[PDB]
Protein backbone atom coordinates (compact mmCIF):
# COMPACT_ATOMS: atom_id res chain seq x y z
CA UNK A 1 0.00 0.00 0.00
CA UNK A 2 1.23 3.96 -0.86
CA UNK A 3 -1.79 6.65 -0.89
CA UNK A 4 0.56 8.06 -3.50
CA UNK A 5 2.03 7.66 -7.10
CA UNK A 6 4.55 9.53 -9.04
CA UNK A 7 4.85 10.58 -12.34
CA UNK A 8 7.36 13.01 -14.59
CA UNK A 9 5.98 16.17 -15.51
CA UNK A 10 9.15 18.03 -17.27
CA UNK A 11 11.93 18.40 -14.99
CA UNK A 12 10.23 17.08 -12.18
CA UNK A 13 8.14 14.25 -10.24
CA UNK A 14 4.89 15.03 -8.89
CA UNK A 15 4.55 12.40 -6.19
CA UNK A 16 0.40 13.25 -5.34
CA UNK A 17 -2.43 11.12 -3.90
CA UNK A 18 -4.05 8.48 -6.22
CA UNK A 19 -7.22 10.22 -6.12
CA UNK A 20 -5.97 12.72 -8.49
CA UNK A 21 -5.26 11.72 -12.26
CA UNK A 22 -4.08 12.14 -15.93
CA UNK A 23 -1.82 14.85 -14.75
CA UNK A 24 -1.22 17.51 -17.06
CA UNK A 25 0.86 20.83 -17.19
CA UNK A 26 -1.56 23.83 -17.65
CA UNK A 27 1.40 26.48 -16.38
CA UNK A 28 4.23 27.36 -14.74
CA UNK A 29 5.34 30.39 -12.19
CA UNK A 30 8.25 31.59 -9.74
CA UNK A 31 7.17 28.54 -7.67
CA UNK A 32 6.99 25.83 -10.09
CA UNK A 33 4.74 23.48 -12.16
CA UNK A 34 0.95 23.87 -12.08
CA UNK A 35 -0.69 20.87 -13.30
CA UNK A 36 -4.19 19.96 -14.29
CA UNK A 37 -6.05 16.40 -12.77
CA UNK A 38 -9.01 14.36 -12.76
CA UNK A 39 -9.96 13.83 -8.52
CA UNK A 40 -11.79 11.27 -8.90
CA UNK A 41 -13.35 11.67 -5.57
CA UNK A 42 -15.11 14.38 -6.10
CA UNK A 43 -15.38 13.44 -9.72
CA UNK A 44 -14.42 16.71 -11.02
CA UNK A 45 -10.74 18.31 -12.48
CA UNK A 46 -8.43 20.36 -9.98
CA UNK A 47 -5.16 21.96 -10.53
CA UNK A 48 -2.41 21.29 -8.84
CA UNK A 49 0.59 23.16 -7.50
CA UNK A 50 4.04 21.46 -6.16
CA UNK A 51 6.37 23.09 -3.76
CA UNK A 52 9.43 22.04 -3.89
CA UNK A 53 11.11 22.61 -0.75
CA UNK A 54 9.68 26.12 0.09
CA UNK A 55 11.53 26.28 3.22
CA UNK A 56 14.92 26.46 1.15
CA UNK A 57 14.60 30.07 1.74
CA UNK A 58 13.19 32.75 3.85
CA UNK A 59 11.97 34.04 0.75
CA UNK A 60 9.81 30.99 -0.44
CA UNK A 61 9.64 29.74 2.81
CA UNK A 62 7.42 33.18 3.91
CA UNK A 63 5.57 33.39 0.64
CA UNK A 64 4.85 29.75 1.16
CA UNK A 65 3.61 29.99 4.61
CA UNK A 66 1.48 33.35 4.15
CA UNK A 67 -0.47 31.18 1.12
CA UNK A 68 -1.27 28.51 3.36
CA UNK A 69 -2.60 30.31 6.24
CA UNK A 70 -4.57 32.81 4.08
CA UNK A 71 -5.74 30.29 1.09
CA UNK A 72 -7.27 28.15 4.01
CA UNK A 73 -8.95 31.36 6.16
CA UNK A 74 -10.29 33.12 2.91
CA UNK A 75 -13.33 32.52 1.43
CA UNK A 76 -14.62 34.36 -1.76
CA UNK A 77 -15.50 33.41 -5.03
CA UNK A 78 -12.87 35.81 -6.54
CA UNK A 79 -10.41 34.67 -4.37
CA UNK A 80 -8.96 30.79 -5.32
CA UNK A 81 -9.69 28.39 -3.10
CA UNK A 82 -8.01 25.33 -1.87
CA UNK A 83 -9.45 22.27 -2.17
CA UNK A 84 -6.73 20.05 -0.65
CA UNK A 85 -2.78 20.25 0.51
CA UNK A 86 -1.15 17.21 0.99
CA UNK A 87 2.77 16.26 1.53
CA UNK A 88 3.85 12.35 0.45
CA UNK A 89 6.80 12.44 3.39
CA UNK A 90 5.61 11.03 6.24
CA UNK A 91 7.76 12.82 8.91
CA UNK A 92 9.23 16.32 9.89
CA UNK A 93 12.76 15.30 9.31
CA UNK A 94 11.82 13.82 5.86
CA UNK A 95 9.58 16.53 4.74
CA UNK A 96 10.29 18.02 1.34
CA UNK A 97 7.46 18.89 -1.08
CA UNK A 98 4.13 20.65 -0.48
CA UNK A 99 1.04 20.22 -2.50
CA UNK A 100 -1.64 22.53 -3.45
CA UNK A 101 -4.94 21.43 -4.95
CA UNK A 102 -7.04 24.24 -6.23
CA UNK A 103 -10.23 24.40 -8.76
CA UNK A 104 -8.90 23.95 -11.92
CA UNK A 105 -9.99 27.10 -14.01
CA UNK A 106 -9.35 27.40 -17.65
CA UNK A 107 -7.00 30.35 -18.19
CA UNK A 108 -4.84 33.37 -16.93
CA UNK A 109 -5.00 36.65 -17.56
CA UNK A 110 -2.72 37.36 -19.78
CA UNK A 111 -4.35 35.15 -22.69
CA UNK A 112 -7.88 36.94 -21.85
CA UNK A 113 -5.49 39.86 -22.96
CA UNK A 114 -4.46 38.82 -26.52
CA UNK A 115 -8.32 39.03 -27.13
CA UNK A 116 -10.69 41.53 -27.80
CA UNK A 117 -13.52 41.70 -25.41
CA UNK A 118 -17.07 43.08 -25.08
CA UNK A 119 -17.58 45.87 -22.71
CA UNK A 120 -19.97 43.50 -20.95
CA UNK A 121 -16.86 40.92 -20.49
CA UNK A 122 -14.36 43.62 -19.64
CA UNK A 123 -16.52 45.10 -16.93
CA UNK A 124 -17.26 41.84 -15.40
CA UNK A 125 -13.81 40.99 -14.96
CA UNK A 126 -12.69 43.99 -13.27
CA UNK A 127 -15.86 44.29 -11.56
CA UNK A 128 -14.76 40.73 -10.42
CA UNK A 129 -11.05 41.89 -9.75
CA UNK A 130 -12.49 44.57 -7.36
CA UNK A 131 -14.58 42.29 -5.14
CA UNK A 132 -11.74 40.26 -4.72
CA UNK A 133 -9.47 43.11 -3.64
CA UNK A 134 -11.99 44.49 -1.52
CA UNK A 135 -12.45 41.55 0.17
CA UNK A 136 -8.35 41.16 0.92
CA UNK A 137 -8.69 44.96 1.91
CA UNK A 138 -11.49 44.02 4.48
CA UNK A 139 -9.05 41.89 5.96
CA UNK A 140 -6.19 43.94 6.26
CA UNK A 141 -4.13 42.48 2.95
CA UNK A 142 -2.93 44.82 0.48
CA UNK A 143 -1.89 42.94 -2.14
CA UNK A 144 0.49 45.09 -3.86
CA UNK A 145 1.92 42.97 -7.02
CA UNK A 146 -1.57 41.87 -8.74
CA UNK A 147 -0.84 40.83 -12.26
CA UNK A 148 -2.14 38.88 -15.45
CA UNK A 149 -0.61 35.90 -14.73
CA UNK A 150 -1.79 35.74 -10.92
CA UNK A 151 -5.11 36.22 -11.96
CA UNK A 152 -7.25 33.64 -14.09
CA UNK A 153 -10.90 32.81 -15.69
CA UNK A 154 -13.28 30.32 -16.71
CA UNK A 155 -15.28 30.30 -19.68
CA UNK A 156 -18.22 31.53 -18.40
CA UNK A 157 -16.03 34.82 -17.77
CA UNK A 158 -15.88 34.04 -13.43
CA UNK A 159 -12.51 35.37 -12.43
CA UNK A 160 -10.46 34.48 -9.31
CA UNK A 161 -7.01 36.34 -7.84
CA UNK A 162 -4.28 33.33 -7.15
CA UNK A 163 -1.95 34.91 -4.43
CA UNK A 164 -1.89 37.51 -1.76
CA UNK A 165 0.79 39.66 -3.00
CA UNK A 166 3.63 40.69 -0.70
CA UNK A 167 3.93 41.21 3.07
CA UNK A 168 3.73 44.70 4.94
CA UNK A 169 6.85 44.08 6.30
CA UNK A 170 10.56 43.88 4.10
CA UNK A 171 14.59 38.97 -0.81
CA UNK A 172 17.81 37.83 -2.46
CA UNK A 173 17.24 35.09 -4.12
CA UNK A 174 19.82 33.03 -6.94
CA UNK A 175 17.72 32.09 -9.89
CA UNK A 176 16.76 32.55 -13.42
CA UNK A 177 13.16 33.41 -12.46
CA UNK A 178 12.44 37.01 -13.04
CA UNK A 179 9.99 39.34 -11.31
CA UNK A 180 7.03 41.28 -13.20
CA UNK A 181 7.83 44.53 -11.73
CA UNK A 182 5.05 46.36 -14.73
CA UNK A 183 1.90 46.34 -12.72
CA UNK A 184 3.28 48.09 -9.50
CA UNK A 185 2.30 51.44 -7.89
CA UNK A 186 4.49 54.56 -8.04
CA UNK A 187 4.48 54.48 -4.07
CA UNK A 188 5.99 50.99 -4.01
CA UNK A 189 8.55 51.51 -7.16
CA UNK A 190 9.64 54.74 -5.35
CA UNK A 191 8.60 52.82 -2.28
CA UNK A 192 6.63 56.00 -0.23
CA UNK A 193 4.29 54.00 1.98
CA UNK A 194 0.61 53.11 0.54
CA UNK A 195 -3.00 52.57 1.28
CA UNK A 196 -5.51 50.22 0.16
CA UNK A 197 -6.14 52.47 -3.69
CA UNK A 198 -2.07 51.15 -4.30
CA UNK A 199 -3.97 48.62 -5.82
CA UNK A 200 -6.29 50.31 -8.25
CA UNK A 201 -2.71 50.92 -10.05
CA UNK A 202 -2.50 47.54 -11.10
CA UNK A 203 -5.88 47.14 -12.09
CA UNK A 204 -5.52 50.36 -14.10
CA UNK A 205 -2.52 49.01 -15.81
CA UNK A 206 -4.39 45.57 -16.40
CA UNK A 207 -7.74 47.45 -17.81
CA UNK A 208 -5.29 49.87 -20.28
CA UNK A 209 -3.09 46.47 -20.86
CA UNK A 210 -6.63 44.95 -21.63
CA UNK A 211 -7.53 47.78 -24.11
CA UNK A 212 -4.13 48.47 -25.99
CA UNK A 213 -2.90 44.74 -25.61
CA UNK A 214 -0.08 45.97 -24.67
CA UNK A 215 2.00 46.16 -21.30
CA UNK A 216 1.48 49.97 -20.57
CA UNK A 217 4.91 50.43 -19.00
CA UNK A 218 7.51 48.20 -19.77
CA UNK A 219 10.79 48.34 -18.18
CA UNK A 220 14.22 46.73 -17.74
CA UNK A 221 14.18 47.66 -14.44
CA UNK A 222 12.23 50.37 -11.99
CA UNK A 223 14.43 53.56 -13.70
CA UNK A 224 12.95 51.93 -17.27
CA UNK A 225 9.88 51.95 -15.81
CA UNK A 226 9.43 55.01 -14.01
CA UNK A 227 10.50 56.58 -17.68
CA UNK A 228 7.63 55.16 -19.39
CA UNK A 229 5.26 56.47 -16.70
CA UNK A 230 5.62 59.68 -16.85
CA UNK A 231 6.58 60.01 -20.56
CA UNK A 232 2.92 58.70 -20.83
CA UNK A 233 0.84 60.31 -17.68
CA UNK A 234 3.40 63.20 -17.53
CA UNK A 235 5.29 64.12 -15.07
CA UNK A 236 3.58 64.30 -11.81
CA UNK A 237 2.73 68.08 -9.94
CA UNK A 238 4.89 69.04 -7.34
CA UNK A 239 2.72 68.27 -4.28
CA UNK A 240 2.90 64.73 -5.03
CA UNK A 241 7.14 65.15 -5.21
CA UNK A 242 6.51 66.92 -1.97
CA UNK A 243 5.96 63.41 -0.29
CA UNK A 244 8.93 61.92 -1.35
CA UNK A 245 12.05 60.78 0.52
CA UNK A 246 14.91 63.40 -0.04
CA UNK A 247 17.22 60.86 -1.57
CA UNK A 248 14.27 59.99 -3.99
CA UNK A 249 12.57 63.44 -4.74
CA UNK A 250 15.88 64.59 -5.39
CA UNK A 251 16.19 62.20 -7.84
CA UNK A 252 12.60 62.29 -9.39
CA UNK A 253 13.02 65.99 -9.59
CA UNK A 254 15.78 65.96 -11.87
CA UNK A 255 14.30 63.35 -14.72
CA UNK A 256 13.68 64.74 -18.02
CA UNK A 257 10.37 66.30 -18.01
CA UNK A 258 7.03 65.75 -19.87
CA UNK A 259 3.55 66.71 -19.85
CA UNK A 260 2.57 63.53 -20.56
CA UNK A 261 -0.31 62.58 -22.95
CA UNK A 262 -4.22 62.96 -22.49
CA UNK A 263 -6.66 59.74 -22.01
CA UNK A 264 -8.34 60.16 -25.54
CA UNK A 265 -4.87 60.12 -27.02
CA UNK A 266 -3.66 57.39 -24.90
CA UNK A 267 -6.62 55.36 -25.49
CA UNK A 268 -8.28 56.31 -28.59
CA UNK A 269 -11.46 54.77 -29.79
CA UNK A 270 -10.05 52.67 -31.94
CA UNK A 271 -8.94 50.30 -29.28
CA UNK A 272 -12.81 50.29 -28.32
CA UNK A 273 -16.08 48.43 -29.40
CA UNK A 274 -17.69 51.74 -31.09
CA UNK A 275 -19.58 50.78 -33.56
CA UNK A 276 -23.18 51.03 -31.75
CA UNK A 277 -24.49 54.04 -28.90
CA UNK A 278 -24.54 51.77 -26.53
CA UNK A 279 -20.66 51.00 -27.58
CA UNK A 280 -19.45 54.73 -27.42
CA UNK A 281 -21.27 55.63 -24.16
CA UNK A 282 -19.20 52.74 -22.65
CA UNK A 283 -15.85 53.60 -24.56
CA UNK A 284 -16.59 56.96 -22.74
CA UNK A 285 -17.48 55.58 -19.16
CA UNK A 286 -14.16 53.16 -19.98
CA UNK A 287 -11.50 55.61 -20.99
CA UNK A 288 -13.24 57.90 -17.46
CA UNK A 289 -12.49 55.13 -15.19
CA UNK A 290 -9.14 54.41 -16.56
CA UNK A 291 -8.24 58.04 -16.32
CA UNK A 292 -9.03 57.92 -12.59
CA UNK A 293 -7.36 54.48 -11.71
CA UNK A 294 -4.04 55.25 -14.28
CA UNK A 295 -3.28 58.52 -11.24
CA UNK A 296 0.39 58.82 -10.01
CA UNK A 297 -0.60 60.26 -6.85
CA UNK A 298 -2.41 58.14 -4.73
CA UNK A 299 -4.45 60.63 -2.84
CA UNK A 300 -5.93 61.67 -6.07
CA UNK A 301 -6.22 58.27 -7.83
CA UNK A 302 -9.64 56.80 -7.14
CA UNK A 303 -10.48 53.98 -4.01
CA UNK A 304 -12.01 50.54 -4.43
CA UNK A 305 -15.50 51.35 -3.06
CA UNK A 306 -15.51 54.36 -5.87
CA UNK A 307 -14.09 52.36 -8.03
CA UNK A 308 -17.16 49.74 -7.30
CA UNK A 309 -19.73 52.84 -7.84
CA UNK A 310 -18.42 53.84 -11.33
CA UNK A 311 -20.65 53.57 -14.16
CA UNK A 312 -18.54 51.09 -16.29
CA UNK A 313 -18.35 48.87 -13.08
CA UNK A 314 -21.43 49.96 -11.22
CA UNK A 315 -23.94 47.20 -13.23
CA UNK A 316 -22.82 44.04 -11.80
CA UNK A 317 -23.06 45.61 -8.35
CA UNK A 318 -24.16 43.28 -5.61
CA UNK A 319 -23.92 43.66 -1.98
CA UNK A 320 -23.29 39.79 -1.42
CA UNK A 321 -20.70 39.91 -3.57
CA UNK A 322 -18.95 43.06 -1.64
CA UNK A 323 -19.33 43.59 1.85
CA UNK A 324 -18.92 40.10 2.45
CA UNK A 325 -17.55 38.70 5.90
CA UNK A 326 -13.75 39.59 6.26
CA UNK A 327 -11.81 36.59 6.88
CA UNK A 328 -10.55 35.35 10.50
CA UNK A 329 -6.82 35.90 10.05
CA UNK A 330 -6.29 32.79 13.54
CA UNK A 331 -2.12 34.27 12.99
CA UNK A 332 -1.69 37.85 13.05
CA UNK A 333 1.59 37.61 13.49
CA UNK A 334 1.73 36.50 9.89
CA UNK A 335 2.73 39.61 7.53
CA UNK A 336 5.79 40.08 9.42
CA UNK A 337 8.12 37.53 11.35
CA UNK A 338 11.55 35.95 10.96
CA UNK A 339 13.18 32.86 10.87
CA UNK A 340 15.61 30.42 9.96
CA UNK A 341 15.28 27.52 7.53
CA UNK A 342 15.03 24.87 9.70
CA UNK A 343 12.42 27.37 11.90
CA UNK A 344 10.04 27.83 8.50
CA UNK A 345 10.53 24.06 7.48
CA UNK A 346 8.52 22.76 10.87
CA UNK A 347 5.94 26.23 10.43
CA UNK A 348 5.19 24.86 6.73
CA UNK A 349 5.07 21.25 8.01
CA UNK A 350 2.60 22.10 11.30
CA UNK A 351 0.17 23.93 8.87
CA UNK A 352 0.40 21.71 6.50
CA UNK A 353 -0.74 18.54 8.80
CA UNK A 354 -2.55 21.16 11.25
N1 LIG B 1 -5.94 27.13 -10.20
C1 LIG B 1 -5.49 27.26 -11.46
N2 LIG B 1 -6.32 27.00 -12.48
C2 LIG B 1 -5.82 27.18 -13.76
N3 LIG B 1 -4.51 27.61 -13.95
C3 LIG B 1 -3.75 27.86 -12.89
C4 LIG B 1 -4.23 27.70 -11.65
N4 LIG B 1 -3.24 28.03 -10.82
C5 LIG B 1 -2.17 28.37 -11.53
N5 LIG B 1 -2.48 28.27 -12.82
C6 LIG B 1 -1.69 28.52 -14.01
O1 LIG B 1 -0.27 28.42 -13.67
C7 LIG B 1 0.37 29.69 -13.93
C8 LIG B 1 1.40 30.05 -12.85
O2 LIG B 1 0.81 29.76 -11.59
P1 LIG B 1 1.24 30.59 -10.27
O3 LIG B 1 2.68 30.37 -10.36
O4 LIG B 1 0.51 29.90 -9.21
O5 LIG B 1 0.68 31.87 -10.74
C9 LIG B 1 -0.79 30.72 -13.93
O6 LIG B 1 -0.47 31.84 -14.75
C10 LIG B 1 -1.92 29.93 -14.56
O7 LIG B 1 -1.76 29.91 -15.97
Amino acid sequence: DNQFYSVEVGDSTFTVLKRYQNLKPIGSGAQGIVCAAYDAVLDRNVAIKKLSRPFQNQTHAKRAYRELVLMKCVNHKNIISLLNVFTPQKTLEEFQDVYLVMELMDANLCQVIQMELDHERMSYLLYQMLCGIKHLHSAGIIHRDLKPSNIVVKSDCTLKILDFGLARTASFMMTPYVVTRYYRAPEVILGMGYKENVDIWSVGCIMGEMVRHKILFPGRDYIDQWNKVIEQLGTPCPEFMKKLQPTVRNYVENRPKYAGLTFPKLFPDSLFPADSEHNKLKASQARDLLSKMLVIDPAKRISVDDALQHPYINVWYDPAEVEAPPPQIYDKQLDEREHTIEEWKELIYKEVMN
